[PDB]
């Protein structure tokens, strides 16, 4: 299990029980720690190990948190330069929608997200 820290504003990416997603400057947040599960190669799911929930985005490009393991969870993980990883929404791919937060460490939607921008880098760390 293991966090993931933003260069956005330095959130570490959290999922709140009431699958609300953001960052949060504030370690043992309970909701920081995750789960990164490898269903095929370069294809991930990333669950709370508190709330156990899954994250996701919708049609619309906003996270969230999800109570049930399906097409909106899985991502695209390309290891970066850098050390850091971004993290591709699988069915809004051909799209380039890209897990982001915000400097206030609130959610970037998939559309505004773009290769370059720091709102989509990840460091794992245990």
């Amino acid at each position: 299990p293991k966090l993931l820290y933003c260069s956005n504003g330095g959130h570490f990416l959290r999922i709140l029980p009431d699958g609300t997603v953001d960052g949060t400057r504030d370690r043992s947040d309970q909701h920081i720690q995750l789960q990164l599960s490898a269903e095929s190669v370069g294809e991930v799911y990333i669950k709370s190990t508190e709330t156990g929930q899954y994250l996701a985005m919708d049609t619309d490009g906003l996270l969230y948190g999800s109570q049930t393991p399906n097409e909106e969870c899985l991502f695209l993980e390309r290891l970066e330069e850098n050390h850091y990883n971004t993290y591709i929404s699988k069915k809004h791919a051909e799209k380039n929608w890209f897990v982001g937060l915000k400097k206030n460490g609130s959610c970037k939607r998939g559309p505004r997200t773009h290769y370059g921008q720091k709102a989509i880098l990840f460091l794992p760390l245990p």
